[PDB]
């Protein structure tokens, strides 16, 4: 199970169409009350996470750290525009199985979304 | 006890020089046969590791992985004017402690380096 959280219903769509039409279960949710509601019901495989959620409690950064506080086993990878070396950098050391930089190409968001599906539950 | 990998004098001088300043004892090397002898020898506290290498038999990130496979307790930098978001990924998720991007300032190397040291011997 895949769950795709970003403020934008064009990328929620996108990155979900792409990931079911490989095979994959998606959910959306679009800030961090509705990410980790949608966690805390049932914990998805594997969590797709934009940084900057407009109106959300929690940027991407900051729901990472709450996600992985409690699930350190849920995989999580940052879908962004926003990125630069040093947010990277924060990301993974906070916990964050990969980067995947915005524009992306269908292939790279499924090479990873499947590696990160090697090492869940 | 701190290893400085650069391919450029001028590099390995700048960052030994500001280290040594503050107190830690710099070593230099200048390619991967250069500090693989450098840490056979005596396992040094912390490397920072340049990525380009020129003339080197293996680039900064081979090298990481090697450090890494036989000393996985020695935390790695990396100090490159090569990076961007996928190569600084790659160098976390392969062990790199943290990246600094060329140019960096006086502050941000020692910052870098103290934190480094609190999580080695
Ligand atoms: F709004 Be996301 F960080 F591309
Ligand atoms: F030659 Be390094 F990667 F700045
Ligand atoms: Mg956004
Ligand atoms: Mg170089």
């Amino acid at each position: 199970d895949i769950l795709v959280v970003d403020d934008e219903v064009d990328i929620r769509d996108l990155v979900a169409g792409i990931l079911s039409d490989e095979g994959h279960e998606t959910r959306t949710a679009f800030d961090a009350d509705s990410a980790l509601a949608a966690i805390n019901d049932r914990a998805p495989r594997l969590v797709f996470l934009d940084i900057w959620l407009q109106g959300s409690r929690l940027d991407g950064l900051a729901l990472l750290d709450e996600i992985k506080k409690q699930h350190p086993e849920l995989p999580v990878v940052m879908i962004s525009g926003h990125g630069n070396i040093e947010t990277a950098v924060s990301a993974i050391r906070r916990g964050a199985y990969d980067f995947i930089e915005k524009p992306f190409k269908a292939d790279r968001l499924i090479l990873v979304a499947e590696r990160a599906l090697e090492t869940s539950k």
